[PDB]
């Protein structure tokens, strides 16, 4: 099953997306988001929690499927902490990466899964004898919510931000 | 594969769902609706048929989905009985709340579902020795489901009786 | 894993779907579309290039998903070949049907999923001993993008054509 990080991640995910039906997207953006004032930049969590938001249903059902496929892979793999560090960076990095670009307005696990993309493909054709990889059926797929992001169909930088963290990671741990 | 019970379930669905894209929904509506004039009240098929009606082509296939691994599950490892009562159940149930608040316009596997999650998850819960469970990464999707339909994105009330009466069965049986 | 065919086939849908983004549907449909107009009707590649185009997200992500388990199972099961030939003729009679009632402008993997979908089941009733079958389960879910395509939910003829080349082909294999 789920590793601890897996799990508490996809329910952190449902319980915010549940608050923002109830309350409303902008109500939860208001406590949520990346600092959009001043006054906000010591609340440490906002650098995170944006990650934490999802505006649609097929937003946190894909996110969701891919946090748990990738994410649960590394945890059982790798173990807890390397899935605990790729997200607290490609959070950080695309969030600060999204809002420079778009502004502060913004929320989603993408960054982090796209972080997840890079990582375990990379990770998989550098290091086999590691016992993780992105199979060819799914590498495809991984490209299909990839190329959503890209052309809308996030700030492309962004995007770019959660895969290179991904890819630098990978890269660092097959040597 | 899938048991005479989960099997015959989803094509009486998909034929329903051929019937009413040829002939239209209302047409369809006429025949299999919870009842809507006193002349239909002893029509006895209506307080259950109205549950094989799907309106677009996500709401049968998720519907059909969540029926097809859950109604599946439940009917390979308690027996075509259990799927049965369930079924009955929480359509007549569900129905009822449904046609209460918002009139007899209105089809779909989703009440019987929802059951299914609540006796399934309850179940695995209260009784593992029973070898029926709703796995975590599941649980997370089941609510995706749920909350898709508790925030319109049915009645409620119809929702907590698809809910409750799973609930209820599951409660019963570990004893 | 996925065999060379099936997997190629997914790259150059993806691949032409990013084509398609950047440069737009119509700019790419010029040069891979079915001849739409004398002067291009010895670019024999127009003849199968057609299907290689997809015009949404869901479009070549269902296509993508069918083939690669339905098209992955053939080249496992009975060959590279095989897989070619079921390919090359659907994807050639359906765009002829298409293009007949509709003219030339239209793209897709789907008349060659339709095949897969006729073929696969076909062969699973009639010739059991060969490995290749159908699942229920997955008969109803073929069945529903089946009926996504009757009722526009392309040319229903053309989708006969894709199914009938399927059916034909695991008619003679049975044999
Ligand atoms: P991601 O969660 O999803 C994109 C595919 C739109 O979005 C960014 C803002 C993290
Ligand atoms: P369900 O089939 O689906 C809901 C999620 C909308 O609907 C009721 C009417 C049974
Ligand atoms: P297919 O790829 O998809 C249909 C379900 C619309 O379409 C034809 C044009 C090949």
């Amino acid at each position: 099953r789920a590793g601890p990080v897996t799990w508490v991640m996809m329910i952190a995910c449902v319980v915010v997306f549940i608050a923002m039906q109830i309350l409303g997207d902008q109500e939860v953006m208001l406590w949520l988001a990346w600092p959009f004032d001043p006054t906000l930049k010591f609340e440490f969590w906002r650098y995170f929690t944006h990650a934490l938001m999802h505006f649609s249903l097929m937003h946190i059902l894909f996110n969701l499927l891919w946090w748990w496929y990738l994410g649960g892979a590394v945890e059982k793999r790798l173990g807890s902490g390397k899935l605990i560090v790729i997200t607290l960076i490609s959070a950080l990095l695309s969030g600060y990466v999204q809002q420079k670009f778009s502004g502060p307005w913004f929320g989603g696990l993408s960054g982090v899964v796209y972080a997840l993309m890079g990582y375990v493909w990379l990770r998989g054709e550098r290091d086999p004898q590691s016992g993780i990889y992105l199979q060819r059926g799914l590498i495809i797929f991984a490209l299909i919510w990839i190329v959503a992001g890209w052309f809308d169909l996030m700030a492309n930088g962004a995007h770019i931000a959660g895969l290179a963290v991904g890819l630098a990671m990978a890269f660092v741990d097959s040597l």
